């Protein structure tokens, strides 16, 4: 459950938020592959209901209408083309699964699903798959709303709606072995394991059992006795009843403190200061390093629907956001997955985005693909994060140094710190309203190290800034506040 399942050399994974499955084919093998990306998060596969009100928003794949593999991002001949010429290159597809809840309780029945097909939240008649009155948690939750009311009540969180989601009873082993034939169906196509979509709302044992029905990944792909990667979605930060460990026996678990404390950080918020992170990760009260799934934002909270708040970075605060972006990935701290998202209109009343609903860039419904500039950048309304310089190298950054410890730290008591990792990286970063000039000491072998940040290395030369370390392996350090970038990182590989 708990290894990725990424090929050697391979320590990150994308989410292409909303990208139909042709158009991440195409990114797997042009780019993704050559650049030395693990795998993809692909939004929910499966049928769900078509929501005109609001028009199309990206949370309709969230409320499910069957298991069937139809929906804005194409069809069961579409995804497993995208599988397989994905994992011919190396690079895998983790699905996001949506296993917890069927689609809201007041929806209107009928067939405004993604593949037509008919459903009756009302009745609990879900016929495609089928599901029935007796598969939900109708009769086992005690809220008198039927709806979550408290989370200071574990019980009611997993047994009760979460606003209004029809609540699946995940004890049943017909619903059980419906949810496992789903999800079988998925890893003999060829994915390489899942994101558990609100696993706080569904108990340990529960999943476990799901869990103990799943198939070896693909013998013709994995080597035999291989377990789907399983990194369940749980929100768990202050006192809460629930914790994010209830669920290190079924595999990994989203970090939400990671994001949210990074942001915090970075955003020099109630007198927090990067100093602070050189004791980053277990040491800040996060989970085991082996059971976390970490981010900086995910399709949640980058529009406030999720845990981490207004501290979060996104693509909107490209600057901060690359370095958050570029600490994760240099830091040892966990399994990374780097955001890939797309631009909506933001409009902000009374601190609230009210557009924060609008789903993918479409016409007329049909989500946009995915098109390429000349500079590498993606158009039609992609943010392409992925694509950016800055992190795109970090992602390789990253690869580079797997495996070399955490050392060499250094820091001014402020906003300015640097550090290695073991004898194959470095990187320094400037937070402070200041210029930070000096040598410090990289642990990285006598020679010239072109920036990854500020530029790339091409055919034996530097496109941006050049790093010279001598014989004692220090080596001079200069980042002014004001520049694009005000983080360096030089590697084994942007060695000339
Ligand atoms: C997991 O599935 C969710 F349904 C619940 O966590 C997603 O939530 C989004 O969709 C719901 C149904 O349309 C909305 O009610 C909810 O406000 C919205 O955040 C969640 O994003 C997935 O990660
Ligand atoms: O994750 C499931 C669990 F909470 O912890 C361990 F996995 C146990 O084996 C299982 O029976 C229990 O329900
Ligand atoms: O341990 C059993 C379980 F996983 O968690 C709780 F005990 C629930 O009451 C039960 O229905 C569920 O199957
Ligand atoms: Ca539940
Ligand atoms: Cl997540």
């Amino acid at each position: 459950q708990y290894s990725p399942n990424t090929q050697q050399g391979r320590t990150s994974i994308v989410h292409l938020f909303e990208w139909r499955w042709v158009d991440i084919a195409l990114e797997c093998e042009r780019y993704l592959a050559p650049k030395g990306f693990g795998g993809v998060q692909v939004s929910p596969p499966n049928e769900n209901v078509a929501i005109y009100n609001p028009f199309r928003p990206w949370w309709e794949r969230y409320q499910p209408v069957s298991y069937k593999l139809c929906t804005r991002s194409g069809n069961e001949d579409e995804f497993r083309n995208m599988v397989t010429r994905c994992n011919n290159v190396g690079v895998r597809i983790y699905v996001d699964a949506v296993i917890n809840h069927m689609c809201g309780n007041a929806v209107s029945a009928g067939t405004s699903s993604t593949c037509g097909s008919y459903f009756n939240p009302g009745s609990r008649d879900f016929p495609a798959v089928p599901y029935s009155g007796w598969d939900f948690n109708d009769g086992k939750c005690k809220t008198g709303s039927g709806d979550i009311e408290n989370y200071n009540d574990a019980t009611q969180v997993r047994d009760c709606r979460l606003t209004g989601l029809l609540d699946l009873a995940l004890e049943k082993d017909y619903v059980r072995s419906k949810i496992a034939e789903y999800m079988n169906h998925l890893i003999d196509i060829g994915v390489a394991g899942f994101r558990l979509d609100a696993s706080k709302h569904m108990w340990p044992g529960d999943i476990k059992a799901i869990l103990d029905k799943l198939h070896n990944l693909n013998s013709n792909w994995f080597p035999a006795g291989s377990k789907p990667f399983i990194y369940q979605e749980v929100i768990d930060l202050g006192g809460e009843p629930i914790k994010s460990s209830d669920y290190f026996g079924n595999g990994r678990v989203t970090e939400f403190k990671y994001g949210a404390k990074l942001g915090t950080v970075i955003r020099k918020w109630n007198g927090e200061k990067m100093s602070y992170l050189k004791n980053w990760g277990e040491g800040w009260g996060f989970v085991p390093s082996d059971r976390a799934l970490v981010f900086v934002d995910n399709h949640d909270n980058q529009r406030g629907h999720g845990a981490g708040g207004a501290s979060i970075l996104t693509f909107w605060d490209a600057r901060l956001y690359k370095m958050a972006v570029g600490f994760m990935l240099a830091h040892p701290y966990g399994f990374t997955r780097v955001m890939s998202s797309y631009r909506w209109p933001r409009q902000f009343q009374n601190g609230n985005d009210v557009n924060d609903w609008v789903g993918p860039p479409n016409n007329n419904g049909v989500i946009k693909e995915v098109t390429i500039n000349p500079d590498t950048t993606c158009g039609n309304d992609w943010v392409c994060e992925h694509r950016w310089r800055q992190i795109r190298n970090m992602v390789i950054f990253r690869n580079v140094v797997d495996g070399q410890p955490f050392t060499n730290w250094y820091d001014n008591g402020s906003n300015q710190v640097a550090f290695g990792r073991g004898n194959r990286g470095f990187i320094v970063f400037n937070n402070d309203d200041w210029s930070f000039s000096l040598t410090l000491q990289t642990g990285l072998p006598a020679g010239t190290y072109c920036d990854v940040i500020s530029g790339d290395k091409i055919n034996g030369n530097c496109t941006g800034i050049k790093i010279y370390v001598s014989d004692d392996g220090k080596a001079h350090f200069s980042i002014s506040n004001s520049a694009e970038d005000p983080f360096i990182a030089i590697h084994a590989e942007s060695k000339l």
